[PDB]
C-alpha cells in the first residue's frame, strides 16, 4: 500500500478523514456505533484488561532503574489519539499527542520518514510541553509493514539547564534520534552537553526507549493472539468509549447550567531580589484566570476562560497543549476517576483559549520554564464551579472547595556535602494542603493538584541528597481557609545550609494573593511568605548553649526567630518568588507549603473541632474567637476546652458586628465606581484590567456594563506609567513557514 | 579496504598514523622530503593555484545567495588538516578542523557513519568556536568510494538567541542530512533557534552549496591530474606552510625571549549590569601575560603562564577559538600569504594553562562574547613581533597594536519597518590601527579580526535600523600620543527614530586600555559611555533649539549636556552594560576606539602636531602638556607652530620629567609597602590571586621582583568578594566517553 497506515492511507489523508467524521456527527471518528463492544464484549473487556495491564507493567518494570515523578507512558492509534495511559502523572497524554498530531501534519512520513524500529525524541516548546526538561520519546507500531499505533514515553529529567524572561534561554523536535532501535552517537554527544549531569539523563533515555519496547511487544502479541481485525476496531472504539463515559458522568453526578469563577496569582518582578536582566520585565503583575463553565443537557460541556490576561515576561505562561492535557491531572480527582482515560475524555470536551492570553501566547519569545505557578492558580477555580453542581444535585461527598498552590518549590544549586554537583532537591511541595469539603475538613499536608499521591519523603533521605539539615518539620498554624470546614493545612520545614560550597537558593510561590478561594462561605488558605537568614553566627550560638531557632514558624506576625539572631541579616517578607541568592553554611531558610481553601461559614464550625484544631496547632488560638467565634479555655491538662455559653454569646455578637459593619453592595459599589472612574488602584490591578480588555472585548463590556461606565472612560495600559513592552507588538508562530501547527482549542 | 579513508584506514588509525609521525621526526606526517614539490614543481604549483582559484570562486559565488565577511570555507585531508582556505576571516579554520578531529576521535565512522553526500552541521562549544552563532557546514569528500578530505563552511548568523548571561544553543557534528539531502526534523528543529528564519536558511543553503562547489572542485582536479599526485599534495602542503613559517621566523625576527602582557576591565559590579547571578556581580581584571620565544631553528613559543581564571560573564574563550583565531592577526604582520593553512599551526608551540579564561576547562563557562578578551591579548603580540622587526631592522612591519575592537553597537526590539531587528550597523569594524616606527596609524580604518575595514553607509545602515545619525566625526585624542601617533577612532551619534519595543546596550572596554604604546608611545584612549533618554529633542527641534550634532568632541568639557536640561544622562565610564530601554529622540553615542601610538610624542615632528589639531585628530590643549609643541592660530583659523617657543617647552618638559620623575628603585620601595598592606582595589588584588594560583612560575617571579616574604599571602578567598568557581569545577573530563584533542600545552 502506498500510505504507511493500515489500509493505504497517509497518516495525514488518515487523520484528516477521522477528524472530518469527528466533526459532522459529533462522535469520534464518525462512530455512532460501536460494533465491536456491543457484538463481542468479552473480547473488547479483555482487550482493555490486557492492553492496560501490560501498559502499566512496563511502566513499573522500566521504572526499576533507580539509584515515581512525572514518567508515564501512553499507547495511541494511528492518528495521535490516546488509547490507554499507564501508572502515573497524566499530564503528558496531550503533549505527546500532539507530537504525534505535529508528525503527521508536517508529514514527517516523507521526510525524515516514519519506519518500524525508528525512535523520535521531543520536547518542543511551540508544539506544547509543560516543562522544558519534560522529555518525550515515541516509536511507531507496525504490524505487517503497516503502521498501527504510536508509543510514547515521557520522563522529567532533573539535571538539565537564573531569572529566564525569553524564551530564547532547549528545545527537540521530534528528532529521529535512532533507528533500528539504535540511537544514533551524534544525538548522544549532544544530548549530553544539554545538561550538567550525565547520569540522569541516561538512565531516562534508556527507560523510556525500554517502556516503549516493551509496550511494543505488548501490542504485537496482543494482536497475534485476538488479531488484527479485533484490534484495528479497538483502537478507535475505545476513544469513543471514553467521550460516552465521561458524557455519562457529567449527566448523573453534576448540574446543566452556566457556572462563573476566576483565579488570580501575583508576579511580583519589581522587587530588587528578583534579578532579571530586562528592564522592561521588571514590573508587578497579576493573572487573571476567569473560566465561564458551561454544562448542557445532552452531557457536553464548554470552558471558555475569555478575558484572560496577556503573557508576560516571565516563565510561568502555558500552552494551549499544556493546559489542556494537563487540566486532567486535576478532572481525573473528582469527575473522572477512571483508569480507562484515554482521549475520548478531550472530544467530549471544548476548550476556548483567547489567542494571544498567557495560556495561548502564540508568541515565540514565551517562556514557560515554571508553568505550575499559573496552572494550579487558574485550575483550582474549576473545582469550586464543579463542586456547586455536586453540591445542589446532593452529592456532598465529592464537593471540594479547591487545590492549595503547590507553592514553596525549594531550589538549590552548588556544590554538596560530597563535593559534587546538586541535583537532587527535597520537594516537600508534593503535600500541600487539600481544600474543604462539605462534609469534613480539608487533608492537611496531603496532596498536590499534579498528583494526589501526596508523598512528603523522609527528613533522613533528603539530607542524603541535598547539603541542609532539617532544624524543624511542622505543620503550618493556620494556613488552612477558615470555614464550616477548615482547609487543609499546609506544613513547614526550617532548613540549614551544611557542608554547602558555592551555594544558592530561591523561593518560588504565590505571596501577595491566595490563588485559592473558599466555597459557599469560606476563606482562602493562607497566603506565601519569605524566611532567610544570612551570617546568623549559628556556629557559635550552637556552641555556647544559646537559644537557636527549631521547629517551624508558628506565628509570623509574632515570630519567635529573629530576636535569636541578633547579628543576622533576616529577610522577613511577602516576596515569595527571588532569583538565585548566596546561601553558606549556618544560613536558614524556611521551606512554608501552603494550604487549602476551606467550606462554609466559620461560625457554624462545630466549637470542639476549633478546641482540637489549637491543641493540634492547626489554628493559632488568637483567631478561635474572631473567625470562628469560639471561646476557649485552657484547662490544667493544658489542652483548650470549649466555653459553652460563652461561645452562643460570642456567635451571636459577631451576627450583629456583620450586620453592623457590613454595608448593602449597593452602596460598596458605588464607592467602588468612584475608584475605578479616577482609575485609583496599584499599577498591577490597572495593568491587569488593561491587558485583559485588549484580549477579551467580551470581558471589557461586561465590566464597562456591570459598573455603569461610560465610553469615555478608558483604561489603556500605554498610560500605566510601567513597562509594555510586547503588548502591541508580536512574534507570532505563523511567522515561521514550513511550520503546521494543530489547534486544540478555539481562540 | 575497510577502513573509509584511502588505503584501508580508519579515520582513527589515519590520523593516529600521521600524528605519531608528526611528534617523532618533528616534521607534519614525517615528510623528511617532499617529492612531489621538488620532482614535479609545476604540476605542485599548479594544484595550489586552482584549488585555491576553486575555493576563492565557490566562497564569492555562494556569497550571492542573500543581501558579512566571517563566511569562509577550508579544504582539509582525510585527517581534518587546512591545506586551503578562501577569501574571508579565517578565525575558523581551526574550529571546523577540531570538529572534524572530534568525529574521528569519537568514531563517527561507525556511529553515524561517514558516507558520501552526507551532510555534517556543528557549533559545539565544548569542541571550541569563536560564536556561538558562528554555524559550520563539513562535507566529506570521497574518491572511488575511499574518504580522501573534507570541506568546511562556516557563516556568522546574525539572529539567534539566548541577556546578561553568566554561564552556559549546541550543534555537536550531527549529521543533519544524506544524499545531499537535508532532514526535515532537523530543518524544522533550527527554525526555533532564531528570531526570523531567513537568514539561517540563506546562510545553510550558502554554505552546503559551496561546499559541494568545493567537493566538485577536487572531483575534477583529481580526475584531470590524478589521485597519486593529489593523495601526496594533501600532506605535503600542510609540511610545506610549516616550512614556510620557519622561514619567515628566520627572515624577519631575532632569536629570544619577549615579554608582554595586555589587561581589559569586566565592571559587572556596576547596576546598569543587571545580572542575574550574585555571585557574578564583582569587578575583575583579564589578565594575559605572554613570554614569547623565538628558537634559532625558528620554531616559536607563546606560553600564557600567569593568566587570570576564567570568570562568570561572556568573555571567556575556548584553546581551540584562542589559537584558530590568533592567525588573522599574524597574517596581517608576520605571514601574510594566500598560501596559509595548518602547517603554521605545526610550526607553533602554544601553552594556555588549564583553569584560565583561554582555556577555562569547566562546562559552566560562557563564550557569547569572547571577542573582548581575544583582542585585548592578542594586541600584546604586535609589540612584541615589533621588537624583532625593530632590531633586525625592518621598521616598515613595526606596529604598536591593534585597538580593542570596542563599542560594539547592538540594539533589539522592533525597526521602521514593524518587524523583528536583526541587522545592526557593524561601524566597530574600523577602528583605529597601531602607529608603525616610520608613520602615523591609520584612523578608523581596521578591525584585528578584519584589515580590510569597511565603515558602511549612513544612508544604508538607517535602511536597516530604526536609527539616524546625528553625528559622525573623527574621534579627537583617541589615538595614542606619540612620536608617530596612534590611529584615532571615530564617533557616531545616534538618535532612535521610529523604533518600537526597543532596548540597547554597550560593550567595550572602559576603565582600561588593553593596548600598549611602543618604545615611548602611549596606549590609546580608553572607552567611556554617553547616552540620553528623555530628551525632548522633539520639541527642541520643532522650536529650533540647540540639538546635539557631531560627535563629543571634549568629554571633559561637552557641549551636548547643556542643551539637553530635561534629558536623563547617562555619562560615565561604564563601557558594559546590559540591555536598556530607549525610545525615540533618545541619543547614543558610538564611539570607536584609536590605536597605541609609537615613540617619544616629544620627538614629534611640530607640524604633524599642528597638523593633527586642524584635523581634529588631537585637542589644542594636549599639544603643549604631550608633544611640547606651541600653536598659534593663524589668519585663516589654521593652527602653525611656534619654532622658538615650541623649542623651549620641549627643552623644559625634558627638566620637568627629571624632576618629576624617581629613580625606579626609589619607587619600586614604596610600591612595595603598599603589596605588603595589600593596599589596592578589589579588582586588583582578585587578579592577582588568581593568576597566582594558577601559574606558580608567575607567582614565583611576582615574589622575587618584590622580594616578598612566603609569610606574605594573597588568599582570594580573603579580599571580600565572591569567589564562586574558584575551588569547585565542572570540569569537562566528567562527560562520558567524550573524546577531546588537545591542540595546546595545558
Ligand atoms: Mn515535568
Ligand atoms: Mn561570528
Amino acid at each position: 500500500t502506498r500510505g504507511i497506515v493500515r489500509g493505504g492511507e497517509t497518516l495525514k489523508e488518515h487523520r484528516d478523514r477521522l477528524m472530518a467524521a469527528t466533526k459532522a456527527t459529533g462522535r469520534y471518528a464518525g462512530l455512532k456505533t460501536l460494533e465491536l463492544r456491543e457484538r463481542e464484549p468479552i473480547l473488547y473487556n479483555k482487550l482493555f484488561s490486557r492492553l492496560r495491564a501490560g501498559v502499566v507493567d512496563a511502566r513499573e518494570t522500566a521504572k526499576k532503574i533507580a539509584a515515581e515523578g512525572e514518567l508515564c507512558f501512553t499507547l495511541y492509534n494511528a492518528a495521535g489519539d490516546s488509547l490507554l495511559t499507564s501508572t502515573g502523572i497524566i499530564i503528558h497524554v496531550g503533549t505527546m499527542g500532539a507530537a504525534i498530531k505535529y508528525m503527521i501534519e508536517n508529514n514527517w512520513e516523507a521526510n525524515p520518514g516514519v519506519h518500524d524500529k525508528d525512535i523520535f525524541c521531543n520536547n518542543d516548546s511551540l508544539i506544547g510541553n509543560v516543562h522544558p526538561c519534560d522529555i518525550h520519546t515515541i516509536v511507531p507500531i507496525f504490524w505487517e509493514g503497516e503502521l498501527i499505533g504510536w508509543v510514547g514515553g515521557v520522563t522529567h529529567v532533573i539535571d538539565t539547564g537564573t531569572g529566564q524572561v525569553q524564551r530564547f534561554g532547549y528545545s527537540i523536535t521530534c528528532r529521529k534520534v535512532g533507528a533500528n532501535d539504535t540511537l544514533f552517537r551524534d544525538w548522544l554527544h549532544e544530548s549530553q552537553r544539554m545538561v550538567r549531569t550525565t547520569r540522569y539523563w541516561m538512565l531516562d533515555e534508556r527507560t523510556r526507549i525500554a517502556g516503549c519496547h516493551m509496550i511494543r511487544k505488548l501490542v504485537e502479541e496482543v494482536v497475534a493472539e485476538e488479531g488484527i481485525e479485533a484490534y484495528w476496531k479497538f483502537a478507535y472504539e475505545a476513544v469513543e468509549h471514553g467521550r460516552l463515559g465521561l458524557q455519562a458522568r457529567i449527566k448523573a453526578m453534576t448540574i446543566p447550567g452556566t457556572y462563573r469563577q476566576v483565579g488570580f496569582v501575583d508576579v511580583p518582578y519589581a522587587h530588587e531580589d528578583v534579578r532579571v536582566p530586562s528592564d522592561f520585565a521588571k514590573l508587578d503583575t497579576i493573572m487573571h484566570a476567569p473560566c465561564e463553565m458551561t454544562i448542557r443537557r445532552d452531557g457536553t460541556w464548554r470552558l471558555d476562560f475569555e478575558g484572560s490576561s496577556r503573557w508576560g515576561w516571565h516563565t510561568y505562561n502555558a500552552h494551549q497543549v499544556s493546559f489542556t492535557s494537563g487540566i486532567w491531572v486535576m478532572m481525573t480527582q473528582t469527575l473522572i476517576p477512571s483508569e480507562m482515560i484515554n482521549d475520548g475524555a478531550a472530544y467530549g470536551t471544548e476548550f476556548r483559549l483567547p489567542k494571544g492570553t498567557w495560556m495561548n501566547p502564540d508568541d515565540r519569545r514565551v517562556a514557560f520554564s515554571y508553568s505550575w505557578h499559573f496552572l494550579v492558580s487558574a485550575w483550582t477555580a474549576l473545582w469550586r464551579g464543579l463542586s456547586r453542581s455536586y453540591f445542589g444535585r446532593g452529592y456532598l461527598e465529592e464537593v471540594n472547595a479547591g487545590n492549595a498552590n503547590t507553592s514553596n518549590w525549594l531550589q538549590g544549586g552548588g556544590f554538596n556535602q560530597y563535593d559534587e554537583i546538586h541535583a537532587v532537591n527535597s520537594f516537600e511541595c508534593a503535600a500541600n494542603g487539600t481544600g474543604a469539603t462539605a462534609v469534613q475538613d480539608g487533608l492537611s499536608h496531603a496532596a498536590a493538584i499534579w498528583n494526589p499521591e501526596g508523598d512528603m519523603g523522609d527528613m533522613e533521605i533528603w539530607e542524603l541528597a541535598e547539603p541542609l539539615v532539617y532544624l524543624g518539620r511542622q505543620i503550618k498554624a493556620s494556613s488552612g481557609g477558615s470555614g464550616k470546614y477548615r482547609g487543609g493545612c499546609g506544613f513547614e520545614s526550617l532548613r540549614m545550609v551544611w557542608n554547602a560550597k558555592d551555594w544558592t537558593m530561591f523561593f518560588m510561590g504565590n505571596g501577595h494573593i491566595s490563588s485559592d478561594w473558599g466555597l459557599m462561605g469560606g476563606y482562602p488558605a493562607a497566603s506565601g511568605y519569605r524566611f532567610a537568614a544570612h551570617k546568623t553566627n549559628l556556629k557559635e550560638l550552637i556552641a555556647s548553649g544559646a537559644e537557636i531557632p527549631l521547629g517551624g514558624d508558628t506565628d509570623p506576625e509574632n515570630p519567635t526567630w529573629d530576636a535569636m539572631l541578633p547579628d543576622a541579616q533576616i529577610k522577613r517578607d511577602k516576596q515569595a518568588i527571588t532569583t538565585e541568592e548566596m546561601f553558606s553554611d549556618y544560613d536558614l531558610y524556611l521551606n512554608y507549603m501552603r494550604g487549602g481553601p476551606g467550606f462554609g461559614d466559620p461560625l457554624d464550625r462545630e466549637p470542639q473541632a476549633v478546641a482540637d484544631d489549637i491543641n493540634g496547632g492547626y489554628v493559632l488560638e488568637r483567631f478561635a474567637g474572631e473567625v470562628y467565634g469560639v471561646v476557649v479555655r485552657k484547662g490544667a491538662d493544658g489542652q483548650y476546652g470549649v466555653d459553652e455559653a460563652g461561645t452562643a454569646a460570642a456567635r451571636a455578637q459577631i451576627r450583629k458586628d456583620r450586620l453592623a459593619k457590613s454595608v448593602p453592595v449597593s452602596e460598596w459599589m458605588k464607592g467602588e465606581r468612584e475608584k475605578i472612574l479616577a482609575k485609583d488602584a496599584g499599577t498591577q490591578v490597572r495593568q491587569m484590567f488593561a491587558a485583559s480588555f485588549k484580549l477579551g472585548p467580551r470581558f471589557e463590556k461586561d465590566f464597562r456594563t456591570f459598573w455603569s461606565l461610560p465610553d469615555s472612560w478608558t483604561l489603556p495600559e500605554e498610560e500605566i506609567g510601567v513597562p509594555t513592552y510586547g503588548s502591541r507588538y508580536s512574534m507570532d508562530i505563523s511567522e515561521l513557514p514550513d511550520v503546521h501547527t494543530v489547534q486544540f482549542v478555539e481562540e
